[PDB]
Parts: structure tokens; sequence; C-alpha cells
């Protein structure tokens, strides 16, 4: 379905969804992945232009005139991978698995990835279990 938008354009509700979930299958059936990133010797693929899309941290590095040509990136070992692929998995559905045994991991993730949105949701959830 659609509707007549703000300015008066014809706008489609489940459209930017839609994309999402089928860049989503694309990364899950590995096609036109640019990119590996390794966290703790696991290995990630995605697509720079989502990445770059959700994260200040990937903005700069695929900015970057030297660093735009890597297809290999590879974060601080420190990373928790569940905290990373949480993460990612929120880049590419909107859906953040936040719990009680993972909070502290995403939200340390979040912060070393400039996800702002994402860490202050993390601060509010771990405020209100004070
Ligand atoms: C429309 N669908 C398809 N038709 C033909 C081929 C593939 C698909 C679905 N899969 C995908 N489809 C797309 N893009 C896409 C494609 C076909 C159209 C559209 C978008 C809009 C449209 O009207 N046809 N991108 C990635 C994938 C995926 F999952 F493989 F990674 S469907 C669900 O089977 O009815």
């Amino acid at each position: 379905l659609y509707f007549q938008g703000a300015d008066s354009c014809i706008q489609f509700t489940r459209h930017a969804s839609d994309v999402l979930l089928n860049l989503n299958r694309l990364r899950s059936r590995d096609i036109l992945t640019d990119v590996v990133i390794v966290v703790s010797r696991e290995q990630f693929r995605a697509h720079k232009t989502v990445l770059m899309a959700c994260s200040g941290l990937f903005y700069s590095i695929f900015t970057d005139q030297l660093k735009c040509n890597l297809s290999v990136i590879n974060l601080d070992p420190e990373i928790n991978p569940e905290g990373f692929c949480i993460l990612l998995d929120f880049m590419y559905t909107s859906r953040l698995n936040l719990r009680e045994g993972n909070i502290m991991a995403v939200m340390a993730t979040a912060m070393y990835l400039q996800m702002e949105h994402v860490v202050d949701t993390c601060r509010k959830f771990i405020k209100a279990s004070e």
C-alpha cells in the first residue's frame, strides 16, 4: 500500500523496510558483499554502503581515500563478536535484540561503531534497570 505523503507525493509504506529485507537476503546469500569485517577471528560479510549508512566509524573508514579500497577490515579484538553480530543484524533489519546478558557488550560496541541512537537506547534501558 501507499499514501499521500506530506509533500503530496505518493509514498510507499513498506518500501524502505522491503529494501532493507532484500539487502539482508543479499547478505545472507553473499550477493555483492564487498567487505569482510573481522572481529576476534570471526568473519562477517557485508555491504560497505549499508555499514556507512548506519555507523560513524564505517562512514569514516569508507570515505577515506586509502581505506575505501580495503576488502577486509579488522576491528578491535576486545570487541565482543556477538555484540557486533547483534548490531550488524540491527543495521539490516531495524531490530535490536537487546537483553540483560548482552546489553553492556552491545553498548560498548555501538560506542566504538558510533551508532549514537543505539548507545542512547542502551543507556535508557540500563538506567531503567537501576
Ligand atoms: C519478487 N521476488 C523475486 N522475484 C524474482 C527473483 C527474486 C525474487 C526475490 N528475491 C530477491 N529479490 C530482490 N529484488 C527484487 C526482485 C524482483 C522484484 C523486485 C525486487 C521488485 C519486483 O516487483 N520484482 N533482491 C533480492 C532477493 C533475494 F532474496 F534473492 F536476495 S519474489 C519474493 O520471489 O516474488
